[PDB]
């Protein structure tokens, strides 16, 4: 009896140290975690592989391109509720994550933007300046332009993106569902995501 | 009729070879795989498979 | 001896059963994907709830 029960127990032992060597791998891959969330630069809307393919052609070849969210932000006085529905609505319509280059370029895989200021109707130019960074080779009045570019209101196929959620590019109607707070545009909202 | 395949100035249209400018905007579309949404033969591909 | 020896094939059998388990969480959620592509009215693409 006593030997049953020793073996019982020295049984329980070892499936005891396989369960904490394997908490052990779990804890280690959380720190991992935190350490990729650590070393990043700066959190990044949804993509696709050929997307980040391209980016790194772009880097290889040398064009000067920077995506949208990284060359704006929404001026003091729009409340967050506003910066959420205009980023929802950016990002529903690819031009959050769109690239805005000196040159006019055409994407591969990806979204471009250029300067063609609709100054007809308001424009996000109205509520958004731009933020570019220390070594960006995009020009401000570019992005400005561009921000004239993004039209609040519609004409026939007209290309326009609204503060209230709605939005659209073609002979067609769109509004933007909820997807989270805004956390690309603006400084504080890309801290937002990495904080979380 | 309504969708163009060609550029409308600073308007709506989507080429051929997937590329398309929208309003002041150009893009072109990454890989998707042969076609599973537009079409029966698309949608009985994509359920079969 | 016999005693180690028993406990190690107690052990590697209670693992057995572990993964058996595990096999068979993972064989139902195929079985559920397989499921729902046979019950599937039609291809949805991207959306929000």
């Amino acid at each position: 009896v006593v030997n049953d029960y020793i073996t019982d127990i020295s049984t329980k032992k070892k499936l005891m140290e396989t369960k904490i060597e394997d908490k052990k791998h779990e804890l280690e891959a959380a720190r991992a975690e935190l350490h990729h969330w650590k070393t990043l630069k700066m959190p990044n809307p949804d993509r696709a592989k050929d997307t980040e393919a391209f980016r790194l052609q772009l880097l290889e070849d040398g064009q000067a391109f920077i995506p949208f969210y990284a060359a704006v932000e929404f001026q003091d006085d729009v409340t967050e509720e506003q910066k959420e529905r205009i980023e929802s609505a950016l990002k529903q319509t690819g031009i959050l994550d769109s690239l805005i280059t000196e040159n006019a370029l055409a994407p591969t895989h990806d979204r471009v933007i250029r300067p063609e200021p609709q100054l007809l109707g308001y424009t996000l130019a109205d509520y958004l300046r731009p933020d570019l960074e220390a070594d960006s080779l995009i020009s401000n009045k570019l992005v400005d332009e561009i921000l004239r570019s993004i039209s609040l209101e519609q004409e026939g196929a007209g290309f326009h993106v609204d503060v209230d959620g709605s939005y659209s590019l073609g002979c067609l109607v769109g509004h933007a569902p909820n997807e989270g707070p805004s956390k690309y545009i603006g400084r504080s909202s890309r801290k937002r995501y990495q904080q979380e």
